[PDB]
């Protein structure tokens, strides 16, 4: 699981 | 699962 | 600015 | 600006 | 601006 | 601007 | 599953 | 499943 | 600015 | 500025 | 500025 | 599990 | 400035 | 588990 | 400035 | 487990 | 377990 | 266990 907010 | 907000 | 990942 | 990933 | 992914 | 993916 | 908001 | 909002 | 990852 | 990772 | 990791 | 807020 | 790691 | 706030 | 690690 | 606030 | 606040 | 506040 990969969750990113840029 | 990959979730990205740019 | 609101950014949300559930 | 509102960005949401469920 | 509203962007939503369910 | 409203963009929605169910 | 890949979900992206740009 | 791939869901993208640009 | 609000950024949240659940 | 608020940034939260649960 | 508030940054929290649970 | 990888969760990143930039 | 508040930074918390639980 | 890797959680990062930048 | 408040920094806390539990 | 790695948790970082920068 | 590694927890860092910079 | 390594906990660092810089």
């Amino acid at each position: 699981i990969i969750k990113i907010i840029k």
